[PDB]
């Protein structure tokens, strides 16, 4: 029989192995996690998973917040609270604004640009070269509007993606369009019309620059004062070098080198000057904490940031059944770059406003459903609110090239062993 005046424990093997019941999907996916830290695969990661309710709050961190060494001859951890590069996960905050304007009435989503990017309206296309090398520019048909920037249909793309703006910079178009080694995301012209076809762009750079115009206020102070302080975040920022407190912890960026696999420091010009403007695609530092509190106030619906009805029309194909088709033509056939992340390689999707929807389930009731939203930051950082599975879920690196093998692999096993245990209905 058992000890007196002690808690009646395993006091054999048999009695030990059975104590312990057997590891949840969550608990097997923690040790993954685990074991790729341990074994040099990634630096680190952060990850974390909330409901509405509150009956699910779930935070980990693993690992390091960078490869350098400290004063102490250390790796310091990656927690929650570690400021870190959003990049592409910027768009949602800047998306949010613009919704916020248009709340306030300061702007209509079908207006054309205009009157508030008169700078954008004047832009020419870029249609091609000639034999000596000289851009052939063209005026633009049909006008931009502020739906446009927002569903990524303005005929906008990005320097390092489109082979016509990649030859434009080659020709040295480009070259008096920097400052403190950033390039302008307001300088190159498009590449195609607005309407014409879904192309990833500078287009919330641009509406960035349409909410400082609308409000009078910059970026970094509308920030601030509409989705910072309604949350209680005080580590979101445009201005990373201003803040001494956030440099002294702040995570560094690691990049996996091609040839062999290994993680090197990543002396990225982000993290050395700010630039001087705030552009609204890419340029917010944030910890995963505050950032799943902007996720987790939109999947609550709770007014904080925009009213629920505006909320829902973030989640609404954007698209009409002519771009829906042309971009999961272009996603489909481009796996190199993967917008979508962790998602099927095939999968039937649309735009909305703010990022990505799943037009079916990713994996009938054992993954994201219909109606989700995602989208992505550069250093692997993926983001999703779904409203009929009543979760969000982040995960965060701070490791480059995007669409990294290990951390998507990783990232997949985070989000299945959340819903397989916590997904509820
Ligand atoms: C500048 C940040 C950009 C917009 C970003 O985060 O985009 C992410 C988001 C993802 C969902 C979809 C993406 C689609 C295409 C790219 C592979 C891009 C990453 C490019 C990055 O590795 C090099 C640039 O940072 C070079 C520079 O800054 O000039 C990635």
């Amino acid at each position: 029989h058992h000890s007196s005046g002690l808690v009646p424990r395993g006091s054999h093997m048999g009695s030990i192995i059975d104590a312990a019941a057997a590891a949840g999907p969550v608990v097997l996916m923690e040790t993954a996690f685990r074991k790729a830290v341990e074994s040099r695969q990634i630096p680190g990661a952060v990850i974390m998973a909330r409901d509405a309710s509150g009956n699910l709050n779930y935070t980990r961190c693993f690992g390091a917040r960078t490869v350098r060494r400290d004063e102490n001859n250390q790796l310091p951890p990656l927690q929650v609270d570690t400021p870190c590069r959003l990049a592409a996960a910027t768009k949602l905050l800047t998306t949010i604004m613009v919704l916020q304007c248009m709340e306030r009435g300061l702007v209509d989503l079908d207006e054309t640009v205009d009157r508030l990017l008169p700078d954008l309206s004047a832009m020419p296309v870029l249609e091609g070269f000639d034999d000596a090398g000289n851009a052939r520019l063209r005026e633009r048909r049909g006008k931009i509007t502020l739906r446009h920037l927002l569903t990524h249909t303005s005929g906008l793309s990005y320097v390092f993606l489109h082979p016509l703006l990649r030859e434009y910079m080659a020709q040295g178009y480009l070259q008096s369009a920097e400052k403190f080694g950033i390039q302008s995301r307001l300088a190159p012209p498009a590449v195609n019309d607005p309407g014409a076809e879904w192309i990833y762009g500078t287009n919330l750079d641009w509406a960035g620059k349409l909410v400082e115009r609308a409000t009078g206020l910059d970026l970094e102070q509308y920030l601030q004062e509409n989705i910072c302080a309604p949350l209680g975040i005080t580590d979101m920022t445009f201005k990373l070098q201003q803040r001494p407190d956030m440099l002294a912890r702040r995570a560094d960026q690691t990049h996996r080198n091609s040839a062999d696999g290994r993680l090197r420091y990543d002396d990225s010009v982000y993290f050395r000057a700010d630039g001087e403007e705030c552009f609204g695609g890419q340029g917010v530092f944030s910890s995963p904490g505050s950032y799943m509190k902007v996720l987790h106030s939109l999947l609550k619906r709770d007014g904080l940031l925009l009213q629920p009805q505006t909320v829902d029309l973030m989640f609404q194909p954007a698209l009409e059944p002519r771009l829906e088709e042309q971009m999961n033509q272009h996603m489909d056939a481009s796996p190199h770059i993967n917008y979508g992340g962790p998602m099927p390689m095939v999968l039937r999707r649309s735009f909305g406003l703010g990022g990505i929807i799943a037009l079916e389930d990713l994996d009938g009731e054992n993954w994201r459903r219909k109606g989700s939203l995602t989208f992505g930051g550069g250093p692997n950082i993926v983001w999703q609110i779904d409203p009929k599975a009543g979760l969000c879920t982040l995960a965060f690196f701070q490791l480059e090239p995007w669409n990294d093998p290990v951390c998507r692999d990783l990232t997949r096993t985070f989000e299945h062993a959340i819903y397989a245990q916590y997904q509820q209905g």
